[PDB]
């Protein structure tokens, strides 16, 4: 059985699809499905310091020359007449208690990707939300004490995890994208997750930070890059955080005495090897090559169906 219920559960994707599910439930939609959430990579990751802030920090040991993530490809699935579709999909990057300073106990997303078919439609951006605020939920729970997001939208005709998003699914506007991680953001908040967050210029003003090496450094992000290129000729890091400001957020799950003396995270889940999806390009170069599309309801249905057997198949012994 080729099914997304029977690809190999987890903690987390348990987790996500339980709150999920509920939610749903409370709801009483007559045409909401059963939704399925899975973690179908973890691996251990390293992000090296690029050269210049190498040059500049670390040769000098003033910060790390690289720190060591886990890296999370995470699925949802709903059920719709008993056909699954796969109607979004999420890259994480995990930094334990083990990790060297400015990153120890940070998540961020790395990509966030969806196509637009949930039933019902009234209740697709809500369940979004869910799968988001469970699983700053889920991290907080582990110990990890900030999640930090880049709310950028992809570019025109791009897609960050399903190819062929549907040509009528509008891609937001930064914005727009914005507000709608304001929305998960409060609702998070209401339920005591989220302690509280703040764009990245706020968050280093509060925080007093005096040098670049004191900003979390994380893989394919904004900031080692524009590190990069302001390197090449710290009050030029402030005034490109207040420029780009509104597209940062820094979200506190853990604050005060509380965050001061936490023990180790421990994650329960093991490794998943699958090279399918380590990482956004694999599986971007799969539906490409295979002809497969997420561009309607029925054709996203079989991508889903051609996406699992493959699954399946990679995983097995
Ligand atoms: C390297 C570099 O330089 N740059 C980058 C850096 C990478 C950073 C990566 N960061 C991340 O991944 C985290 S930010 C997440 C960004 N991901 C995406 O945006 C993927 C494409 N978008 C989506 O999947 C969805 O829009 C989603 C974000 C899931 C939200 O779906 P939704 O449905 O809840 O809300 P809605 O979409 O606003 O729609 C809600 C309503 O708004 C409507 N709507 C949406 N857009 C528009 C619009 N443009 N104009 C008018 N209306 C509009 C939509 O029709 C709808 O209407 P209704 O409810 O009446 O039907 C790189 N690495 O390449
Ligand atoms: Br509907
Ligand atoms: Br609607
Ligand atoms: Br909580
Ligand atoms: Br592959």
């Amino acid at each position: 059985k080729f099914s997304a219920k029977r690809l190999p559960s987890t903690r987390l994707g348990t987790f996500l699809e339980n709150r999920v599910n509920d939610f749903l439930r409370r709801q009483n939609h007559p045409e909401s499905g059963e939704v399925t959430v899975r973690v179908v990579h973890a691996s251990d990751k390293t992000v090296e310091v690029k050269p210049g802030m190498k040059a500049r920090f670390v040769d000098s040991g003033e910060m790390a020359e690289s720190f060591p993530y886990r890296t999370k490809a995470l699925f949802a699935f709903e059920e719709i007449d008993g056909v699954d579709l796969c109607f979004f999909g999420m890259h994480v990057q995990e930094y334990g208690s083990d990790c060297p300073p400015p990153n120890q106990r940070r998540v961020y997303i790395s990509y966030l990707d969806s196509v637009h078919f949930f039933r019902p439609k009234c209740l697709r951006t809500a369940v979004y939300h869910e799968i988001l605020i469970g699983y700053l939920e889920y991290v907080k729970k582990l110990g990890y004490t900030t999640g930090h997001i880049w709310a950028c939208p992809p570019s025109e005709g791009d897609d960050y995890i399903f190819h062929c998003h549907p040509p009528d699914q509008k891609i937001p506007k930064p914005k727009r994208l914005q507000e709608w991680y304001k929305k998960m953001l409060d609702k998070a908040v209401s339920e005591r997750i989220v302690h509280d967050y703040k764009d990245i210029f706020k968050q280093a003003t509060e925080d007093r930070l005096t040098s670049a090496k004191e900003l979390p450094y994380f893989e394919g992000d904004f900031w080692p890059n524009v590190l990069e290129e302001s390197i090449k000729e710290s009050q030029k890091l402030y005034a490109t955080m207040e420029k780009h400001k509104e597209v940062f957020f820094v979200i506190r799950l853990i604050a005060g005495p509380a965050a001061n003396s936490l023990p180790p995270i421990v994650d329960p889940d093991p490794l998943i090897p699958c090279d399918l999806m380590d990482g956004r390009d694999a599986f971007l170069t799969l539906a490409r090559d295979r002809h497969l599309e997420f561009s309607s309801l029925r054709r996203a249905q079989w991508s889903t169906g051609c996406m699992l057997v493959e699954l399946h198949t990679q995983s097995q012994d």
